[PDB]
């Protein structure tokens, strides 16, 4: 009968070990790709959205209507005085 | 009749699975890439605009 | 989903208002 080598069942216990563990670690790039990827259509989503705004002139409408109501305030605390 | 092997059916299985997941990750290279490509688009069109 | 709408001008603006009501407030208790 032959006499079984411990240290071998052990490295091939490993070895199943390590090649189960590569398919996580695929796993785990694939889903660090896919989140690189939704963050990059999130940011050209935020540049278009600029894009938007700056073509127009609602930039420069925020800022006269926070000019004008600056005025108005000063106009109303003269008025209540 | 043959006797078999369990640690080599389980090595087969894990070589297969991970032949499977090699095509995923391709896949998700492609989309980040075509990602990337949208920004840099956008990029070009607003310093389009500001020029 | 915020700079879509006027939510950061309205803060704004409420802020500028409360500083106007507290001028004025202000005003009325001197």
């Amino acid at each position: 009968q032959p006499q079984p080598d411990p240290v071998q069942e052990q490295l091939k216990q490993l070895a199943v070990e390590k090649a189960q563990l590569e398919n996580e670690e695929l796993r785990s790039k694939i889903r660090l790709n896919d989140a690189q990827a939704q963050k990059a259509m999130a940011e050209r989503d935020n540049k278009n959205l600029d894009y938007l705004e700056q073509e127009s002139g609602t930039k420069h409408a925020r800022d006269l209507e926070k000019m004008k109501a600056q005025s108005q305030g000063n106009q109303q605390l003269e008025i209540t005085k």
